[PDB]
């Protein structure tokens, strides 16, 4: 499979994201590498304008479905290498419940040997002192489910997942997410069966960074269809 091929080994990644979040404009640079052989991303992002004025945790979904490991009898649901080189559209509306909404429209694609993610984000109506803006969500991740269907009406995928996120106090953040790709190229791609990503995700800090920063791992696995009774 030509898409198939291009993650049998490691790839270098590159992420850029141009975001406004209730007129608060930033951008952040992000690199590292992805091995869909076993499913992991390995990346660091850093706020090249100063601080970023939201959570890391709430950018972690926007900041590469292309690297889930496919068990074998799964690899013909594979939208997303089935996409590539040319790449794929990945957009979204993230409702943060009792509060506002990201948007954001995303291209994933290979330029040269790098696999890049290029991101808008916008966001409105937040509220000034609520979880996003008053800054009152643990540094860390849990495991989500990431459940995908076939979109025909768009020769694409529609995805939805909640994401849940710890609150200093031990309530829960919740981030509903919805999600459309659809390839960027004219060549056939993949329309999969009913079936989700497993991902793990954690974050961390490098100690000798002077920047506000997030060092991300996640880990991703298809499943949902069986081979056999």
């Amino acid at each position: 499979s030509k898409g198939e091929e291009l993650f049998t080994g490691v790839v270098p990644i590159l992420v850029e994201l141009d975001g406004d979040v209730n007129g608060h404009k930033f951008s952040v640079s992000g690199e590292g590498e992805g091995d869909a052989t076993y499913g992991k991303l390995t990346l660091k992002f850093i706020c090249t304008t100063g601080k970023l004025p939201v959570p890391w945790p709430t950018l972690v979904t926007t900041f590469l479905q292309c690297f889930a490991r496919y068990p074998d009898h799964m690899k013909q649901h594979d939208f997303f290498k089935s996409a590539m080189p040319e790449g794929y559209v990945q957009e979204r509306t993230i409702f943060f419940k009792d509060d506002g909404n990201y948007k954001t429209r995303a291209e994933v694609k290979f330029e040269g040997d790098t696999l890049v993610n290029r991101i808008e984000l916008k966001g409105i109506d937040f509220k000034e002192d609520g979880n996003i803006l008053g800054h009152k969500l643990e540094y860390n991740y849990n495991s989500h489910n990431v459940y995908i269907m076939a979109d025909k009406q768009k020769n694409g995928i529609k995805v939805n997942f909640k994401i849940r996120h710890n609150i200093e106090d031990g309530s829960v953040q919740l981030a509903d997410h919805y999600q459309q790709n659809t390839p960027i190229g004219d060549g056939p791609v993949l329309l999969p069966d009913n079936h989700y990503l497993s991902f793990q995700s954690a974050l961390s800090k490098d100690p000798n960074e002077k920047r506000d920063h997030m060092v991300l791992l996640e880990f991703v696995t298809a499943a949902g269809i069986t081979l056999g009774m």
